[PDB]
DNA sequence: ATTATGACGCT
């Protein structure tokens, strides 16, 4: 009763871009906004790979990782943007550069953890905490909740049902608290209006984001109401969300580790994982997966929203499939160099940019027929920004995977280069 | 022949 402690702690959000590849670049092509559009890599393959698609598009069914002429059947209107293509591999600077534009404004706010190239963590406690001290008393009006749905209601058309939900929400909120849960995950979702029209008036670009108690259920509340929607998910709301929420659909569940809770448990949703007691799961999924799903499926999380704007490793990466993959020294070495002067240029803007330097350069490869995806991983030191030396030292350090007798064999489905490690500079 | 990345856990 009075000591279980119910992860009521903190106000976290998760905003993430809406379709951000196609919004970059239907800012800079106005011809494109308001259309089926698409985003793709490469244009000979099948038209090229899809990676980003409008609101619009998705309507027909067009899909992340399809080809562009299998959307163009289901989509014959369908608007093509094509990624830069820099030393001929795929250049996704226009992108990391928008990146930094969204997550700059939302530094204004709180403090946030960069979770991809479009989204990131908000730890909103401290500026709910100093919000509430300034309304003293206040009630929050509708009129600050312009995009909010409150998930799980109402109870008992689409922007209809949304009014009505926020009525029944504010309607029941005790304002005079200041320490209701409740009410500061609702200033969290007023502040984060703010953000998101700020983000929109500096950048142009629109949003989708969750307001909750932790990262997981932030992550899963953004997801409900989507595009241009923001969503709160209360404590109260999780015996209902999760009593028909498939296990996959929570954050690092969607893989093998859910595939077996589904498995081994007998089970589909995560709400049935409560009947299990905290000792059973970590039996079965071991200690520390244990103790987070014992937590996780009553709605409470501890992982913290980390103080972090900035990528922690900087990468190049093409694959070479079929009958590209790469059969001669010649050709490693060629793409080697490639891949070397793309990430100096990036590493150099970044020591420019961010007071840093990367220390350890890691290797990877994919030869073909491999069923890993990683066939080699390899580290050496990052010493000098110098693309002639980084695919010297990566060649060196990959070598003696040749086994022909100037040839390469087995062939080569992939180069990756890393730099990490990094020290203020 | 989804690709290009990037965080993080395990041992
Ligand atoms: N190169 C590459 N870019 C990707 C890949 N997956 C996503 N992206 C890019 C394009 C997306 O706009 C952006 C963020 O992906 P999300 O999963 O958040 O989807 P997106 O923002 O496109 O749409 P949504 O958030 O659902 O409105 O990152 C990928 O596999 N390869
Ligand atoms: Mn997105
Ligand atoms: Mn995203």
């Amino acid at each position: 009763g009075p000591h279980m402690a119910t992860g009521q702690d903190r106000v976290v959000a998760l905003v993430d871009m809406d379709c951000f590849f196609v919004q970059v670049e239907q800012r800079q092509n106005p011809h494109l906004r308001n259309k089926p559009c698409a985003v793709v890599q490469y244009k000979s393959w099948k038209g090229g790979g899809i990676i980003a698609v409008s609101y619009e598009a998705r309507a027909f069914g067009v899909t992340r990782s399809m080809w562009a002429d299998d959307a163009k059947k289901l989509c014959p209107d369908l608007l093509l943007a094509q990624v830069r293509e820099s030393r001929g591999k795929a250049n996704l600077t226009k992108y990391r550069e928008a990146s930094v534009e969204v997550m700059e404004i939302m530094s204004r706010f709180a403090v946030i953890e960069r979770a991809s190239i479009d989204e990131a963590y908000v730890d909103l406690t401290s500026a709910v905490q100093e919000r509430l001290q300034k309304l003293q008393g206040q009630p929050i009006s509708a009129d600050l909740l312009p995009s909010t749905y409150i998930e799980g209601l109402p109870q008992g058309q689409k922007e209809g049902m949304r009014k009505q939900g926020l009525f029944q929400w504010l309607d029941s909120l005790q304002i005079d608290n200041l320490t209701s849960p409740d009410l500061q995950l609702t200033v969290g979702a007023v502040i984060v209006e703010e953000m998101r029209a700020a983000i929109e008036r500096e950048t142009g670009f629109q949003c989708s984001a969750g307001i909750s108690h932790n990262k997981v259920l932030a992550k899963l509340a953004c997801g409900l109401n989507k595009p241009n929607r923001q969503t709160l998910v209360s404590h109260g709301s999780v015996p209902q969300l999760f009593s028909q929420m498939p296990i996959r659909k929570i954050r690092s569940l969607g893989g093998k580790l859910g595939a077996s809770v589904i498995e081994i448990l007998g089970i589909e949703y995560m709400g049935e994982l409560t009947q299990f007691t905290e000792s059973q799961l970590q039996s079965h999924f071991g200690e520390k997966n244990g103790s987070w799903l014992y937590a996780m499926c009553r709605g409470i999380e501890h992982d913290p929203v980390k103080p972090r704007q900035l990528p922690k490793t900087i990468g190049c990466s093409k694959n070479f499939p079929g009958k590209t993959a790469l059969a001669t020294r010649e050709q490693v070495q060629w793409w080697l160099l490639q891949l070397a002067q793309e990430l100096e240029e990036r590493l150099t803007k970044d020591r420019n940019d961010n007071d840093r330097v990367a220390t350890q350069l890691v290797v990877s490869i994919r030869v073909q027929g491999d069923k890993r995806l990683s066939s080699l991983r390899r580290c050496c030191a990052l010493t000098r920004y110098d693309a002639h030396k980084m695919s010297h030292d990566a060649f060196t350090v990959i070598k003696n995977c040749n086994t022909s007798g100037t040839e390469w064999s087995p062939p080569l489905t992939m180069l990756f280069l890393c730099a990490t490690k990094f020290s203020a500079s």
